[PDB]
């Protein structure tokens, strides 16, 4: 615990840390299980959802939505390019993957049944700790003590195995799943700032900003050895606390360092 507890001393808040090394079975846990809020994050796993839900429902990632300006949502820069074409279920994921849209996720929960349906379908996999209460932009609250919209990092990282990793998903839903995540047009740091140049990264953000609260997870893939999975999650006591990308930077590193 010691070097994560300095850093968060320094940061002003609560960091939460999980990572595992999937060759050696190694793994580093700070406050693993405890809650932090989601955020953007989630959007990672509506997509794995939605790519689950195609292999029993064949012709759902073609099917073009033909949304109007209602179901437009501040940071939904994909979805408002193409408002007066429209989009398919499989771009309205990738923009929710890529460019984190905010529309297109709440249109692909809509799909799933609502963040209900996007909580079962992690049931499913075998996440107990997931809940996906409320739908953009009010799932960003990360109010102290509302577990509302909120996950564990260890449960985050052990997800993120399952689908990106294991066999939650059919080779080929896997495959785009990991090639979405790997897409980074946004040009985010964090967990990437971390890890060596060398290294594929298949990461998403989130960033809630109130209460200082950000996030970020991937799967990593060292060249030629076995791919690590981690996640890093922050909270910060007060509403107008600033997140700090470094932090997340700075314990990923730990992380990846603390692994044998
Ligand atoms: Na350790
Ligand atoms: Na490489």
């Amino acid at each position: 615990a010691e070097p994560f507890a300095k850093l968060e001393q320094d940061f002003g808040g609560s960091i939460g840390v999980y990572a595992m090394d999937t060759g050696s079975g190694a793994t580093v846990s700070y406050r693993a299980e405890e809650r932090f809020p989601l955020c953007s994050s989630f959007k990672g796993f509506l997509a794995a959802a939605v790519l689950a839900r195609s292999q029993q429902q064949a012709g759902l990632l073609d099917t073009p939505i033909r949304y109007g300006k209602n179901a437009l949502v501040p940071w939904s820069p994909i979805s408002e390019k193409y408002l007066t074409t429209g989009m398919t279920v499989a771009e309205l994921s990738a923009a929710a993957v890529q460019y984190s849209d905010n529309a297109a996720a709440n249109l692909l929960l809509k799909e799933l049944g609502g963040p209900a349906g996007l909580t079962a379908f992690m049931r499913s996999i075998g996440d107990t700790t997931f809940r996906l209460d409320r739908w953009e932009l009010e799932l960003n609250s990360a109010i102290p003590g509302d577990a509302r919209d909120t996950s564990s990092p260890r449960a985050v990282t052990e997800s993120l195995q399952k689908l990106t990793l294991g066999s939650a998903l059919a080779a080929p839903q896997r495959q785009q799943f990991v090639d979405w995540l790997k897409g980074n047009p946004t040009g985010n740091h964090r967990i990437r700032a971390a890890v060596p140049a060398d290294w594929a990264v298949g990461d998403k953000t989130g960033t809630c900003g109130v209460y200082g609260t950000a996030n970020d997870y991937a799967v990593v893939w060292p060249t030629g050895r076995a791919p690590i999975v981690l996640a890093v999650y922050t909270r910060a006591p007060n509403k107008d606390d600033k997140h700090s990308e470094a932090v997340i930077a700075a314990a990923a590193r730990l992380a990846l360092e603390g692994l044998g």
